């Protein structure tokens, strides 16, 4: 959603959603874990509740530092 060619490459690739096992869809709003990789919001959340790492990157994403809820 591109890249275009311009210009990839860093922060906010995005690829199929990968928790949901799924295409990404203009569904919702949407959100990065802040390593790098994109994600549906509601499932980068409900990931962080569960995986405290990246889902492709395989590390946590720091050791920081919310709460929540
Ligand atoms: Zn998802
Ligand atoms: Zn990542």
């Amino acid at each position: 959603m591109k890249q275009d060619g311009e210009e990839g490459t860093e922060e906010d690739t995005e690829e199929k959603c990968t928790i949901c096992l799924s295409i990404l869809e203009e569904g919702e709003d949407v959100r990065r874990l802040p390593c790098m990789h994109l994600f549906h919001q509601v499932c980068v959340d409900q990931w962080l509740i569960t995986n405290k790492k990246c889902p492709i990157c395989r590390v946590d994403i720091e050791a920081q530092l919310p709460s929540e809820s």
